């Protein structure tokens, strides 16, 4: 069994199990703004409502779930405040009334004061009926940015892939125990169960077409998830008034911050983070935007003996085929994902991307080159 200190759930994996939907009454002013971003932004009332807030203390957020919900509320408000209507009129100073509690809560959770994948995907969900299974029809997001932005489809389909991966994550300890105990048959069975689970996760990706449309995703959702790191619109970063004197740069919400495929890259010895390349530097940097428990899970997998080295040292075709079935399942997920990116980003950008495609192609290439046979 995976240690409880890694915050990995048997059912939902890296996702936050049963996230909190409501904050204590003390934070009603935060919740009102966050729940009505589409309306407040469109009417030009968002920035005024934010500037009218009183500085609320974070001491009444007494557990992980309420703190995670609060991080999500303040992060969505910060994106709406900075980007406004998403047309270029930006704010370069985040008011102290929100910047101070946001940075305090971020320091406590060891995350940067910007919306990350763990907020907008991992904690941004609920079951409609708690007695029904984790299916799209029985689920919803907690917050969106604009009407018709497809954030429910995008965040929920990412979450459903994250949940499909949970059945593979839970087999990780069986793999390491079989290697330590020198139990070849147990290792082969575990590698095939991981491959089977990752193969099932591919079908989950097909749901993206039913719930997201390219125009809205490209022109709207992409704008609100942007950060202020290497961004010409906020060339020096954002001023977090009352917390830091100088403006600070933070990258926008990204699945590069996700642990879902990354723990399988680490498990299988696919060295995505090796070297000084752009792709490797970006994946390493994005670990800082990942929850500490999850960052710790990855580095502890890196400390464990190599599964690839063990499989290569045995002269066993069945073991190599089971290992390659896991690598191939990752290649298939990344190849399908590249087709999604062509439809949702490449084509809309052409009707007005290269670096995004190159990063994804490098990660997919590194995965494919790890196959022991399929060449
Ligand atoms: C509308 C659909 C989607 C689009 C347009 C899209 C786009 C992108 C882009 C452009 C990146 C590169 C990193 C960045 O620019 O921030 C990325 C990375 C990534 N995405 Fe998505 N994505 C989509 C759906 C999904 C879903 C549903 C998942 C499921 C969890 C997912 C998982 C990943 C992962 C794991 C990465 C990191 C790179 C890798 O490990 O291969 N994506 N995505
Ligand atoms: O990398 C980002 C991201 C955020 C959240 C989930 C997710 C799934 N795949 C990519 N994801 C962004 C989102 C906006 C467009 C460019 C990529």
């Amino acid at each position: 069994t995976i240690s409880k200190e890694y915050h990995i759930d048997e059912e939902v994996g890296f996702a936050l199990p049963n996230p909190q939907e409501n904050l204590p009454d003390f934070y009603n002013d935060w919740m009102f703004i966050a729940k009505h971003l589409p309306d407040l932004i469109e009417s030009g009332q968002l920035r005024e409502r934010v500037e009218k807030l009183n500085m609320l203390s974070i001491d009444h957020l007494t557990d992980h779930k309420s703190q995670r919900l609060a991080r999500l509320v303040l992060g969505c408000i910060t994106m709406a405040y900075v980007w406004g209507k998403g047309h270029g009129d930006v704010r370069k100073v985040l008011p102290r009334n929100i910047a101070v509690p946001y940075c305090q809560l971020s320091k406590k959770l060891e995350l940067p004061p910007i919306l990350v994948y763990a907020d907008c995907v991992l904690a941004n969900w609920k079951k409609k009926d708690p007695n029904k299974p984790l299916t799209y029809e029985n689920m919803d997001v907690l917050f969106s940015f604009r009407d018709g932005d497809c954030s429910k489809g995008f965040f929920l389909v990412s979450l459903l892939v994250e949940i499909a991966a949970a059945s593979a994550i839970k087999v990780i300890p069986t793999v390491f125990k079989a290697m330590q105990m020198q139990e070849r048959d147990t290792l082969l069975k575990a590698l095939l169960e991981i491959a089977s689970c990752l193969e099932k996760a591919l079908q989950v990706f097909h749901q993206i077409h039913d719930h997201v449309n390219p125009k809205a995703f490209f022109s709207v959702l992409r704008i609100y998830l942007s950060g202020w790191k290497g961004n010409p619109q906020l060339s020096d970063g954002l001023v977090y008034e009352g917390f830091w004197e100088d403006p600070k740069e933070f990258a926008g919400g990204s699945a590069g911050q996700s642990s879902v495929f990354q723990c399988f890259d680490v498990l299988l010895g696919i060295q995505q983070t090796a070297g000084g390349g752009h792709a490797a530097q970006f994946l390493q940097d994005m670990r800082r935007y990942m929850p500490p428990a999850h960052r710790n899970f990855l580095c502890s997998l890196e400390s464990n003996p190599s599964v690839r080295e063990f499989v290569l040292s045995k002269g066993d075709a069945g073991l190599r085929e089971a290992y390659d079935a896991c690598v191939k399942a990752l290649v298939s997920l990344r190849s399908y994902h590249l087709q999604i990116v062509t439809k949702y980003i490449l084509i809309p950008a052409s009707q007005q991307g290269t670096d995004l495609m190159n990063f994804l192609k490098t990660v997919r290439s590194t995965t494919e080159k790890s196959l022991l046979k399929e060449g």
